[PDB]
C-alpha cells in the first residue's frame, strides 16, 4: 500500500540477508553448551590468541552491519562522508545489539564459535569488567523478546541518526531518519508491541559502552596488530592506523 509498509518490509528483507546467525539455529543451539573442560581450554589460551580470534569475529560482525546499512533505502543516496561518519558512530553499536539474539538469559551465555559459553570463556582476555558490561547489556534487552523485525527496524534507527556529529547532509539523513521512526512506531502498533518503547535502552547507555568497547579493541589492536580481511576502504581508513 504505502511507502511505509514497503520501507518494512525493504528493512526487514536488509535484516534477513545480513543477520549472520539465524534465530532458529541459535535458539535450537541453546542446549549446546561449552563443558568444564572445554571452558578451562578457553581459558588457557593466550589473550594474544582469543584477542585474535575475537577481533575476527568482530570484523566479521561490522561486516555484516554494512551490508545491511547498504540495503537500507537511501542509504547509498547518501554522501560517502555522511555514509562514514553513520557507519563510525553505529556500526559496533548494532553489534552490541545484535549479540542479545545469541544470548541466552536463563544461563547468562553468549553463542560463541558453536556453543554457548558465559563470560568466563573470555578470563585470559583481562578484561571482565567490560565484558560483564556487555553481557548485562544483552541481559537487559533479552527481556524485551525483541523479534526479529523489531531487531531490524530498531538497528536501522541506530545507524540512521541525523544528530551524528560531522553530517554534510543533515536533511538527507533526517528524511530517512523519519521514514524510519514512522516505520518501526507504525510496525509497534500493528502488532501491539508499543509496550517496548520505554524498556529501549537510554541512548546514552549504548554510545557509551560501544565507546568503552571499541576503546579497548583499540588498545588490542596497538599492542597486537590483526590480520583484517578490509572490504571497505573509507570505513577501515577511519578506524585502523
Ligand atoms: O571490511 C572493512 O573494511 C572493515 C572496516 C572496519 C571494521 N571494523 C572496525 C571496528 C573495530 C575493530 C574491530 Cl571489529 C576489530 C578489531 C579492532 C577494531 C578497532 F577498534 F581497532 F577498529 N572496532 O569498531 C569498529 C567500527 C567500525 C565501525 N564502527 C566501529 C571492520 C571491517
Ligand atoms: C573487548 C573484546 C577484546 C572482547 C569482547 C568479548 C565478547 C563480548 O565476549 C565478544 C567476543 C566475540 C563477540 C561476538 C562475535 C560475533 C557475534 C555475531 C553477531 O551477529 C552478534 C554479536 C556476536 C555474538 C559478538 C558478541 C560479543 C562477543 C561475544
Amino acid at each position: 500500500l504505502t511507502e511505509i509498509e514497503h520501507l518494512v518490509q525493504s528493512v526487514c528483507k536488509s535484516y534477513r540477508e545480513t543477520c549472520q546467525l539465524r534465530l532458529e539455529d541459535l535458539l535450537r543451539q541453546r542446549s549446546n553448551i561449552f563443558s568444564r573442560e572445554e571452558v578451562t581450554g578457553y581459558q588457557r589460551k593466550s589473550m594474544w590468541e582469543m584477542w585474535e580470534r575475537c577481533a575476527h569475529h568482530l570484523t566479521e560482525a561490522i561486516q555484516y552491519v554494512v551490508e545491511f546499512a547498504k540495503r537500507l533505502s537511501g542509504f547509498m543516496e547518501l554522501c560517502q562522508n555522511d555514509q562514514i561518519v553513520l557507519l563510525k558512530a553505529g556500526a559496533m553499536e548494532v553489534v552490541l545489539v545484535r549479540m542479545c539474539r545469541a544470548y541466552n538469559a536463563d544461563n547468562r551465555t553468549v553463542f560463541f564459535e558453536g556453543k554457548y559459553g558465559g563470560m568466563e570463556l573470555f578470563r585470559a582476555l583481562g578484561c571482565s569488567e567490560l565484558i560483564s558490561s556487555i553481557f548485562d547489556f544483552s541481559h537487559s534487552l533479552s527481556a524485551l523478546h525483541f523479534s526479529e523485525d523489531e531487531i531490524a527496524l530498531y538497528t536501522a534507527l541506530v545507524l540512521i541518526n541525523a544528530h551524528r556529529p560531522g553530517l554534510q547532509e543533515k536533511r538527507k539523513v533526517e528524511q530517512l531518519q523519519y521514514n524510519l521512526e514512522l516505520a518501526f512506531h507504525h510496525h509497534l502498533h500493528k502488532t501491539h508491541r508499543q509496550s517496548i518503547l520505554a524498556k529501549l535502552p537510554p541512548k546514552g547507555k549504548l554510545r557509551s559502552l560501544c565507546s568503552q568497547h571499541v576503546e579497548r579493541l583499540q588498545i588490542f589492536q596497538h599492542l597486537h596488530p590483526i590480520v583484517v580481511q578490509a572490504a571497505f576502504p573509507p570505513l577501515y581508513k577511519e578506524l585502523f592506523s
